[PDB]
């Protein structure tokens, strides 16, 4: 369906093939609709950002304000990162909206939501 615990989805504007961007984050953010339902997540701005530091694939700005995702490789902005990848990123920056640091309440609680969404995945709930 429109996830409904996020409020507005965003992509870069002056980027090329934009529209298959905007498809591509919209994807991500419904597939995790239900387990940010599960997990009673929100999260208020889905954007795409590009940063020139090229280590940087994701970020969680003050526990689910914003969560900004690299969809584009670094080296070639026309490529667009695969959708597996992507989803990775998504779900360890959701874990961000419960934990700070990477320490072990990181990793634990992203194993349970990698886990959790292959299942959600499979099964088809939403
Ligand atoms: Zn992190």
């Amino acid at each position: 369906h429109k996830n409904p615990h996020i409020q507005k989805v965003a992509v870069l504007q002056s980027k090329p093939n934009k529209e298959d961007a905007l498809n591509l984050i919209k994807e991500i953010a419904h597939k995790v609709s239900y387990l940010m339902k599960e997990n009673h997540f929100k999260v208020t701005n889905l954007v795409e950002f590009y940063p020139r530091d090229q280590r940087l694939l994701g970020m969680n700005v003050n526990h689910g304000s914003k969560i900004m995702l690299r969809l584009r490789c670094s080296t070639d902005e026309f490529q667009f990162l695969p959708m597996e990848c992507i989803m990775g990123t998504m779900l360890h920056q959701l874990t961000h909206n419960l934990f700070g640091p990477h320490d072990k309440k990181f990793y634990n609680k992203l194993d349970e939501l990698i886990g959790r969404q292959w299942v959600i995945e499979q099964r088809g709930l939403y």
